[PDB]
């Protein structure tokens, strides 16, 4: 499957493959969301390139259904 949600899950996969601490990680992205760039180590920057490619230079839109579906996955798996 390759809607939003199972593509969400994927980068919360593959953060925890590279040693993200997924509290941290849903605060630095709910604040991306408001437009503050996050600190990312290079494996954690490097998901987030895969999945969000215009980041850098661009942002993430809150609204768009990925930024949407791993709110959703960074919440549920932070409680
Ligand atoms: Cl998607
Ligand atoms: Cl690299
Ligand atoms: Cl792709
Ligand atoms: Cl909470
Ligand atoms: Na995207």
């Amino acid at each position: 499957y390759t809607g939003a949600v199972p593509r969400a899950n994927r980068i919360v996969q593959q953060l925890v493959e590279a040693g993200a601490d997924l509290a941290n990680i849903r605060t630095m992205f709910r604040n991306m969301l408001r437009g503050e760039e996050m600190i990312l180590s290079r494996a954690e920057q490097n998901v987030f390139l895969q999945h969000f490619p215009d980041m850098l230079p661009c942002g993430i839109d809150r609204n768009s259904e990925l930024a949407i579906a791993l709110r959703e996955a960074l919440r549920r798996a932070d409680s």
